[PDB]
């Protein structure tokens, strides 16, 4: 009946499905309800604590599976931190950026790029549609993977390219701006904090009316992405044949290294939840691309249920993106974005126009 209590029964229901061990298990859903803050004891027949942008019904919890063949999905969960100041962005903001600073103090990791733009991010009257976001690769060993999730239009949508490029500029990559493609808004700026091999700076942008060709010429890492691979993906998450005509793609452009001044990942994300009649019709697209990519979808099928017990067909949402995923020397990957929906289900469509 508490926010923090669903979250946490999605969340052990979904590490069983990504095979950790209950020592882990209950970790990370101390780590879930801590980043709640008071949110955690809120009760669910109260409206959201904020409006926020990070699920469709204001839910400040979102998991997701990324897929490799043959293994288990890795699991990771999206938080709102600073969700207890609600729309205060001001508020929201300084709260969520303690939450990272505990994080990294408990874990011992830095947050020196973080701490190099927070001025650019978070100034004293910002702009919405968000302030910081979290997310927390649960891995095993009970020390998660940190990434944080910055709003470039904190100082107004007009000066968006403004704050990606200085940002960009301050943190090395001085090329990384000319690098990207053009693109209709930039969403997202992401950091990955804490132990990874090559941490990337997250670039992302939106695309309105992008078609299954242009899903396989937007990427600028080398090597090169398979356009056709990249083609078919776009085709089964929207079911085209065609522009993603609603809500728009977005393609995300990670940098790791100066060198080559070029990005080396490249991330189609699709939000097929604006596509689909009822989350059977998503459910089913989202199989068709795991087993096109040789990963295991009965694993995706028991996440689903582990998050939900409503039939997929009496509402929409509950898969929110599919995403295909490329990055210079790794294998090739598919992320599932999975809703709470802790406080509305959206109806079936009758028809998507």
């Amino acid at each position: 009946a508490l926010l923090g209590d669903l979250a946490t029964g999605q969340l052990t229901r979904l590490c069983e499905v990504a095979g950790l061990t209950e020592a882990d298990t209950a970790a990370y859903t101390g780590v879930l309800i801590e980043s709640l803050g008071t949110s955690a004891g809120r009760p669910l027949s109260l409206p959201p604590p904020s409006r926020t942008f990070l699920s469709d019904d204001h839910t400040p919890v979102e998991f997701s599976l990324a897929f490799l063949p043959g293994r288990a999905p890795h699991l990771r969960v999206l938080v709102e931190p600073g969700c207890s100041s609600g729309d205060d962005l001001a508020e929201n903001g300084r709260a969520g950026l303690r939450a990272v600073h505990t994080m990294a103090d408990r874990w011992g990791f830095s947050t020196e790029q973080l701490d190099r733009l927070e001025d650019l991010f978070f100034p004293s009257s910002p702009e919405g549609p968000l302030a910081l976001w979290c997310a927390l690769e649960l891995r095993s060993g009970g020390v998660p993977g940190v990434k944080v999730y910055l709003n470039p239009a904190a100082n107004g949508a007009d000066r968006a390219a403004e704050t990606v490029r200085e940002a960009l500029a301050r943190l090395g990559h001085l090329q990384a701006f000319d690098a990207l493609p053009r693109a209709d808004g930039f969403p997202f700026l992401a950091l990955d904090l804490g132990d990874w091999d090559a941490p990337r700076v997250k670039i992302y942008l939106k695309h309105l009316g992008m078609s299954a060709a242009d899903a396989g010429s937007l990427p600028r890492m080398s090597p090169a992405p398979s356009r056709e691979q990249l083609e078919e993906f776009f085709r089964t998450a929207g079911d085209l044949p065609g522009r993603l005509a609603g809500r728009p793609a977005l393609t995300c452009h990670s940098f790791t290294e100066t060198a080559t001044g070029r990005p080396s990942g490249y991330t189609l994300h699709v939000p097929v939840r604006d596509y689909v009649r009822h989350d059977g019709e998503a459910r089913d697209r989202a199989v068709a691309v795991l087993r096109e990519h040789d990963m295991d979808s009965a694993a995706l099928d028991r996440a689903l249920a582990a998050v939900s017990p409503r039939p997929l067909s009496d509402g929409v949402g509950l898969i929110a993106y599919l995403a295909l995923v490329h990055q210079r020397g790794r294998p090739t990957r598919v992320t599932v974005y999975v809703s709470s929906e802790a406080y509305e289900v959206r109806p079936p469509r009758e028809t998507v126009p």
